[PDB]
């Protein structure tokens, strides 16, 4: 038997976070007067915020942050660059949405697996990992095996195939 390891994101959960926060952020007493935008690139899959300062555009990431706890979407499904654009008068960071699993996370999964010893065997392919064994409690394992860790991104399980 097998099941895939995925990394979804539901766009259509992030638009609604995303427009919870631009709705916190037009009542902020803090940014009247300042230019703070808040945007989502549905197509790139990308969250660009823009404003004043570093220390603005923390804040900024507070209240999006503060959104998805909202909307229940896991935060660390945002890429949140540590470093700022400057352009002119202002600074803005381009918001990654972690869709699928690249490389880098796939062989983080893959090496937790060789680590455990569960006698399963790992494919990383398009963006996922698929996660065949003989025995299906073995399977099971390794599903809380990836929930327990921290690898950096969210996981569903799904496609147990016999
Ligand atoms: C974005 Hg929350
Ligand atoms: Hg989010």
């Amino acid at each position: 038997p097998s099941f895939d390891i995925v990394s979804e994101i539901t766009l259509h959960e992030v638009r609604n976070a995303v427009e919870n926060a631009n709705r916190v952020l037009s009542t902020r007493y803090d940014f009247r007067g300042v230019e703070a935008v808040i945007e989502l690139n549905e197509k790139n899959e990308t969250i660009k915020i823009t404003t004043e300062s570093d220390f603005q555009l923390e804040q900024l990431i507070e209240i999006l942050i503060g959104s998805c706890i909202k909307r229940g979407i896991e935060h660390s499904s945002l890429d949140i660059p540590a470093e700022s654009e400057h352009h002119g008068k202002l600074y803005s960071k381009e918001i990654k949405l972690k869709q699928g699993i690249e490389t880098e996370m796939a062989k983080k999964i893959t090496k937790l697996v060789k680590d455990s010893k569960i006698k399963v065997q790992t494919q990383i392919q398009g963006e996922q990992v698929r996660v065949t064994g003989k025995s299906r409690d073995d399977l099971q394992a390794v599903i809380q095996l990836v929930k327990s860790a921290e690898l950096g991104q969210p996981f569903q399980f799904n496609n147990f195939r016999d």
